[PDB]
């Protein structure tokens, strides 16, 4: 299972990507929360909004405070990222800002499948 240095080293790389420096939902700076489901970075407020969606629509974990990351979850973050998600969503007909509408979209459904596949494929 990944250790602290492995987790921290990886998120330093990922959060250094400029497109990962703005919350996926609201654009707020320096998002430190993740929805593993979509491989996206969220600000603390939006992390709370995602909690109301429920774990089957969005699985939330801190990239800073929480060290319960497994390799699959880390790889979802790596194969994902905010740029990839933003492109996929618009390209599959979803530019809704409202979280309930956005995460029940056909695009969100297709994307969580894509993330699982790519994340799985990313494992050694
Ligand atoms: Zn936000």
């Amino acid at each position: 299972e990944p250790n602290k240095t492995e987790i921290q080293t990886l998120f330093k790389r990922l959060r250094a990507v400029p497109t990962n420096k703005a919350c996926f939902d609201c654009g707020a700076k320096n998002p430190s929360w993740a929805s593993i489901t979509y491989g996206v970075f969220l600000c603390i407020d939006c992390s709370g909004v995602h909690r109301s969606l429920g774990v089957h629509l969005s699985f939330i974990r801190s990239t800073e405070l929480d060290s319960n990351w497994n390799w699959f979850q880390l790889r979802c973050m790596q194969v994902g990222g905010n740029a990839n998600a933003t492109a996929f969503f618009r390209q599959h007909g979803c530019t809704a800002n409202d979280a309930n509408t956005k995460y029940n979209s056909r695009a969100a459904q297709m994307y969580r499948e894509k993330i699982r596949q790519l994340g799985s494929a990313a494992l050694a």
